[PDB]
């Protein structure tokens, strides 16, 4: 039975990836988010239930990658030096998912969070979306997995952080640019820039074992990876409609979902589906 | 489908221990290990193999917590706090892991590296070994286990870690305890300090799930307990015969195996079945 050994590559960017995401380790207490309560108070009723509900979606969306995807991926990789990397990623999803809470705690009082979580838990949409994405990785409790199997749920990975993440980071990075909750959009950032690594490091992963794949695997998964892809992308727009038609910006998202979209599947090695926008230049301001 | 809720309690200890995982958080480039050449050359060829083994088995041990025990038994918690602390455990075992190569990286040539690699890979008894513990593992790879199983996977856990790879911090701690080896010993104590908890944390699981188990359960669970802890030690005294031998340090090694045994089962809430060396005490400084 084989142990790590680090002295001996087994790829060629295993360790570059390792020292990246320790070297951009943080918790949610270096950010103090008490000072976001004066702009808080500068929104309106809706602006704040969006908030709380794109917030609520994130804290989900987190939850599932560091207590399914990340560890059920790893568990049938062979390759250990990537194995380590995909548990400290796995680590920080908890990070994430713990400083969603740091800014409700500001934020909200503890009946507003008690709704907030059972608005999550039974919403249709979000079930929807997340029964999909945790369905690929469902397929990974048994003994043996194939390689078709391996790479879906990698897919599906991508397709969760670099992709339906970003109908919720928007509504944080848009108010950032605004100069509105700019601390929690510091905390935002700082996920953001996790997940970024996050993408491109299980896209590297994909790529190879597609590589690795007969031709008819291989065609089978190229049409499941575009049929998913799709099929995430409608219930995203039912999405989008149901939390930002209340504030005006459902067209907005939608580009930076489109946008995201053609992020992740560059991140699969393969070609953008959507037109090519800008980034709104606001949220490119909350990204600053 | 729920998201965790840190401002709503799922028990009266996972945030403790988050922070206190957190807060012991380290790396391997933290401990330059380099002066450590000045007494590793004092050393005989004996003891150097001893231990350049003994590192290549704990690294085994972590390669396998990381990558296997703790995602398998996270991923059927309940507990979403709970989860959260075990990711964070597990991030550690590789951080574990990677440490014993950066001590490799001081103490051997690439050319010895590998050999200890490969000895670790085709060594029947650490296969054994390992093969026990990840069996307990491997159980959990199915969309519904029982709790009997998910018990059975947390009490390797505790006896992979607070039990079964002493046979290995002893010498690193017996050598530091004499002043040898110092800075390798300190990035033994972070580890030991990081798996002190982590056997405490998981036997608190363990002990959560044991008590929603009927009685016929606890009775089966209670027996396949008893019988691992002795199975492992029969194998560990195999091991540690193999090891120290040439080295004259095979009962001082046996006795803190016993040690550790019975700290396993005082953190899955269990009564000692065995009856620490001032040195490795020392060590532990
Ligand atoms: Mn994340
Ligand atoms: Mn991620
Ligand atoms: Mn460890
Ligand atoms: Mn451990």
């Amino acid at each position: 039975m084989r142990a790590v050994n680090w002295n001996k590559k087994e790829d060629d960017f295993s360790l570059m990836f390792w020292k990246q995401n320790i070297a951009q380790f943080w918790t949610e207490e270096e950010i103090a988010v008490s000072s976001d309560k004066n702009t808080w108070v500068q929104l309106s009723k809706e602006e704040q239930i969006a908030y709380k509900r794109v917030l609520g979606g994130l804290t989900l969306g987190d939850t599932k990658q560091g207590g399914e995807g990340m560890p059920l991926v790893l568990v049938h990789l062979e390759n250990l030096q990537a194995k380590s990397v995909l548990a400290f990623m796995g680590a920080m999803e908890e990070v994430h998912a713990k400083s969603y809470s740091h800014i409700f705690t500001t934020l909200a009082t503890e009946e507003e969070i008690d709704e907030i979580f059972d608005w999550v838990d039974t919403h249709p949409l979000l079930e929807k979306k997340a029964g999909i994405i945790t369905s690929y990785y469902r397929r990974l409790l048994k003994p043996e997995v194939t390689k078709k199997e391996l790479y879906m749920a990698m897919v599906a990975s991508v397709f969760l952080e670099s992709y339906l993440f970003y109908s919720g980071f928007f509504y944080p990075l848009y108010l950032a640019g605004q100069g509105k909750l700019t601390a929690s959009g510091e905390i935002i950032n700082l996920i953001i820039r996790d997940e970024s690594i996050h993408g491109v490091f299980v896209g590297i992963l994909a790529q190879q074992i597609f590589a690795e794949l007969s031709a008819e695997d291989q065609q089978e998964v190229q049409k499941e990876t575009q049929e998913l892809l799709m099929e995430l992308y409608e219930i995203e727009m039912a999405y989008t409609e149901e939390i930002y038609t209340s504030i005006g910006l459902v067209e907005d998202v939608n580009r930076f979902v489109r946008y995201n979209a053609n992020k992740g599947l560059m991140n699969l090695g393969l070609e953008p589906k959507f037109e090519e926008e800008e980034i709104n230049p606001i949220v490119l301001n909350g990204l600053r």
